[PDB]
């Protein structure tokens, strides 16, 4: 099993229809012992038997824009494990009004926010999974085409997910040497404003003539926890049936 | 006169040695009608005679975290011009202790602060431009290679950049259909934290073998400005002696 | 004007509506002295009318493949001028049968000849230039998005200007030293007047393109002028857009 | 087990020591059923050896310049096998001397004829494997970052690597509606242990700057090869992947 005696935090598992569910159940699958969190007690709910289902250990509260969260999250793992192999990190949010404007429109509240919990959350937490991973370990996070070009109800979270992309490299080089790997995943849209469109867009257009699935990208997502990808660190790679090619 | 007839605000000259003010000289040069914005008291007194060998109007303070300020300069501009061809964004910040270490020890207020004001700031200020210029424009930001690619010490400011370079190409579609342009300037390091080497690395390495200097950049400046680039937006340019294509 | 006192090689100027006829009439204007190659004996009857036009000298025969024709020309140019202040390169050709099938059918040797003609070429002529851009220069050629992200109707040529932009940067850490410059206009697709699925192409950009319209050779033209002049001397290893904005569109 | 049930063809095979054996090695422990072929001047007698070390088939002689050569190698796949999993391309020449001088100076029979084996090659032989490939596959080739930014001691090859990548993408839309991948590994440089160019200088510095500070191993290219031939990268094509210990995020 490629992840046989490895043991990861997942953030962002909110259901089971998620990229972040997909990357869990096959890390699951290769052996992980895996750690969830979940987004406020509401969410809690939801996260305890998605969390039973793959024999995970449900590592507490955690809001990333609250930083004592985070820390007790680690305190946690550090306690029951004393060492993280892989985290992945699959949270974001940007206000869904705004997506549907222009993105010249942006408040700033949202700016703020979106960059916050969608591209500062991953520094915060690799900053603490540093500390579990001195033997060395795989970050993993996700993003989409839109950081690269222009794509519809997309807007300031194209920007947030360019910073992210770049923090990805800046935190490979950062993480490297001590035999750390960061990676991001750019995710086709997946059949779960304006979604429709878009779904069938990639459909009809993308090489593979299809959307991709969690169980798509959550393999990628394996690839990228296990030893496989030993030598890749600082990249972002495509799992979207080959969208990122066409030009038209 | 390539911007004979034009008039533009230039936000970010705060001495002669910038490249603001290099694309301000070059500017007006070609004719162009200026408009400077300052920052706080301190820099009033610098800015009000920068602005007298330009003939530029002093359109008043600006502090981009103060939406109110930029509201008001851009209430000055309607009044003094009623129009607007073209805008220079060169404004940028993040705190100097960080540059210095590792991204990965990035501070929350940093990142907020370094975000709102290198990156957000140039939408906001944007979304006002527009109102003036509904005829047609230019809007120029300045970016560097530690964008695309990890540069030292830069850290939070290559992210932040990374997400300017999308924004520009997020408001290149919203302000297109206006015939407006957004375009940005990746300029390599100019002589004027650890700053030495990096200048000496260019020189060496960057085929012309030479750092660039802010008349360099004031006419690629001018170019963006000008009809010259009309069918040009949404580009990130460099003006680096070509040092963005070398990998080793 | 920008290019005052400043001498260059057009080549690939067939006739009036291109972009390397664009860039001539751009920099003729800017008060440059141009030179213009053929390479027909039916070209030839094309290009010295229009050379007349801009006051260009037609400095010869030029078949890209036929070596010792390049070396011709730009004994010719030394004769004549001595030195060359710059170059554009708009040269380039792939099998018209072979644009509208799939890449995956394109046949070796439309491979090669394309390889041959829309790539080496730049290097082969760039190598002559050097030696006559010794006080420094520009040289400027012509790419499309296709070269990046997968077009239709392109196929091999979408192969081949990748190459050619990745022959610039190469190209431009071999001359940057002598302070040659060595940059590349990624054009949109132009609306032609005169005689697979081009329209379409040009629509498709029309309604997509950030700008919502094509442009014009006289636009990239002015682009082309642009790197000519001394604007652009901080500028090299480049690849420019002058699209419309089109190369930012995801979807 | 990743690729169990799999048959693939690996070309480029000819000594124990290259990506094409790291990949082909990774291929086999995971349960694929190997063809090798014998390229150019590469013997029969020495690709034997290491395509019984790992029970491959050795599917002929092979010059990627001679069509009938490339329509040979897929008959005879095609009589044994009947239908192809999978392809690595490992192919690749330019002329060593010129690699040493100036790109400027490339001379025109090498760049044609590196384009033709680098390039070309890979859309040759993807042409004859679609036929094979009915029920989908993947088609790998490799690559280096000297196509994206220029590296030393590589002039003409980042040319033809560059095409060569705009080549996966354009065979990625070809082939991706049969559901066939197509995609490159852009490895970086490999230590050798064989005979010794400044590479030396090359390893040296990927070693200190590249983000992993290491050099790349044929077994650790070998195992991101084996995550593109594996159904692990089914929704990945088109891609260029980076197995370079992070070395291509470095801006100086």
């Amino acid at each position: 099993g490629l992840l046989q005696g490895k043991r990861g935090l997942i953030l962002g598992v909110a259901n089971n229809r998620s990229i972040a569910w997909g990357i869990a159940k096959a890390a699951r699958e290769a052996g992980a012992e895996l750690a969830f969190t979940y987004q406020g007690d509401a969410l809690k709910k939801r996260v305890e038997p998605l969390a039973e289902e793959l024999g995970a250990f449900v590592a507490g509260h955690c809001d990333v824009a609250d930083a004592a969260s985070i820390d007790a999250v680690f305190e946690t793992l550090e306690k029951k494990w004393g060492k993280l192999d892989f985290l992945v990190h699959a949270i974001g949010f940007s206000d869904k009004d705004e997506l549907t404007g222009r993105y010249i429109d942006t408040s700033e509240a949202n700016f703020t926010n979106t960059m916050l919990i969608s591209v500062y959350s991953l520094t915060a937490v690799s900053r603490r999974a540093e500390k579990l991973m001195a033997d060395g370990g795989s970050i993993l996070t996700l993003t989409y085409y839109g950081a690269e070009k222009v794509m519809p109800n997309y807007n300031v979270m194209g920007v947030a997910k360019a910073a992210l992309e770049a923090s990805v490299k800046y935190l490979a080089v950062d993480l490297g040497p001590q035999n750390i790997r960061v990676n991001a995943i750019s995710a086709g849209p997946i059949k779960t404003g304006d979604f429709r469109y878009i779904l069938k867009w990639n459909e009809y257009n993308a090489p593979l003539r299809r959307t991709v699935t969690i169980d798509e990208v959550g393999d990628v997502g394996l690839y990228f926890l296990s030893d496989l990808s030993r030598s890749v660190t600082g990249e972002v790679h495509h799992a979207d049936s080959g969208y990122h090619v066409i030009g038209m």
